[PDB]
């Protein structure tokens, strides 16, 4: 049996990566709460360090799925609430147009118009997001349009760690990741486990790791290894695994609020109706949906995000590309983690070619 799953994910993961050139791949399934994971290639070409799982990669903006915890257990213990408005958490944006922009808005990109990267000339320093913050411009009403955004969920984040009184990384380490058991996902790779931090590659194979920016943690600064982003994905499908402050918190994320085609958009999941075509699948993470603006149709109120459902998210640094999915009412999650950037399509594929039949 673990044999001929290893050759179901060798058959998915073997093309894929000699067609997009990946050094090293790290894949990690769970099914009926059991655990398996699959290594291949090289976290750096230049000392040989082979892949494993647990070997550290950059996850990207699935970091987001773990801000939106951060922020689901500030609801749950009523320090926050999705309909407040934006500057009653930062009095420093009141008087801007924050004062009618609802969390929601911010956690769900549809704030009007904030743009996918915070500007070239902000630097990671609070004063400086408070600035960009104070004078931005709406371009579109609250509410009515998605545009992708790293400013959005990141001054989402950075409100939910006010409301709890203190600050988005500390929270991270001390309480989330500990509470998750999570013991290899950092925002600061400590200097002990650097052995274990893979190298990224890009054009011409030049080597890249992130570096700091304005609510980098908050919107793309989580590293961790197949195998603890696995703990996380069950902890996803098993909720009541945790202390029941952590359960609610989880099950915050899993509720859906507006539709974009086929796409559900919660709390950082994007969800999906399973079984679905790969097309479709692929068309929800491509590209436009990351960079072009949608009008959406909201739900009549929040949808849970359960049972016949494919709840996911992508995650794409300079130098690494990650991919997260479930299935609730299979209890089934993948977690796919490369050192490169290769198309968010060729990451949907590997997960549809292995979740095709059981
Ligand atoms: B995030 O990784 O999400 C994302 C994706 C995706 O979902 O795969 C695709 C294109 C852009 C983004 C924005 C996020 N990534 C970053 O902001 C990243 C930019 C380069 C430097 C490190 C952070």
């Amino acid at each position: 049996p673990a044999d001929r799953l290893k050759a179901l994910v060798d058959a998915a993961v073997q093309p894929v990566m000699k067609a997009n050139d990946i050094p090293g791949l790290a894949v990690a399934i769970s099914l009926k709460g059991e655990p398996h994971y699959f290594s291949y290639g090289l976290a750096s070409k230049e000392d040989g360090r082979r892949v494993t799982p647990e070997t550290l990669f950059e996850i990207g903006s699935v970091s987001k799925t773990f801000t939106a915890t951060l922020a689901g257990y500030a609801l749950t213990q009523d320090k926050m609430r999705l309909d407040d408005r934006a500057s009653q958490h930062w009095p420093a944006l009141q008087g801007s147009r924050f004062d009618g922009i609802s969390l929601l808005d911010l956690a769900t990109y549809t704030a009007g118009g904030l743009p996918l990267q915070f500007p070239d000339s902000v630097q990671k320093d609070q004063a400086q997001i408070r600035d960009y913050y104070r004078q931005w411009q709406p371009t579109y009403a609250p509410g009515s349009q998605r545009l992708y955004s790293n400013p959005s969920i990141g001054l989402f984040g950075y409100l939910a760690a006010r409301s709890l009184g203190q600050p988005f990384e500390r929270l991270m380490e001390q309480q989330v990741f500990p509470a998750l058991g999570l013991e290899q996902t950092h925002l600061d790779v400590p200097e002990a486990a650097l052995a274990q931090y893979a190298q990224g590659y890009g054009k011409d194979d030049r080597p890249l790791r992130v570096g700091p920016g304005p609510l980098d943690a908050e919107g793309y600064g989580v590293k961790t290894s197949a195998a603890d982003l696995l703990r996380f994905v069950d902890a996803n499908l098993h909720p009541e695994r945790l202390d029941r402050p952590w359960a609610q918190a989880l099950d915050a994320t899993h509720r859906g609020y507006y539709k974009v085609g086929d796409m559900t958009q919660g709390l950082g999941w994007e969800a999906y109706d399973w079984p679905i075509s790969l097309k479709r699948l692929q068309a929800g993470n491509s590209t436009p949906m990351a960079l072009q603006p949608h009008r959406i149709a909201r739900l009549p109120a929040p949808q849970a995000l359960e049972g016949q459902r494919l709840l996911n998210k992508t995650g794409s640094t300079n130098g690494f590309g990650a991919y997260v999915a479930f299935v609730p009412g299979r209890d089934l999650g993948l977690v796919i983690l490369a050192n490169r950037n290769y198309p968010n399509a060729e990451r949907v594929k590997i997960a549809y070619a292995i979740l095709s039949g059981l």
